[PDB]
């Protein structure tokens, strides 16, 4: 079974980069390819859009 590179699942997203108004969030993971399957150009970090409500 020629599967893609052994990578851990994406962990839960942390709090957003802003408290109110326009903003974004980010999350990361790590490789778990102990069997040295190779080395892939696959992603370990990802970003997402997340605007918070008006500033309190």
């Amino acid at each position: 079974g020629s599967i893609p590179c052994l990578l851990s699942p994406w962990s839960e997203w942390s709090d957003c980069s802003v408290t109110c108004g326009k903003g974004m969030r980010t999350r990361q993971r790590m490789l778990k390819s102990l069997a040295e399957l190779g080395d892939c150009n696959e992603d370990l970090e990802q970003a997402e859009k997340c605007m918070l409500p008006e500033c309190p």
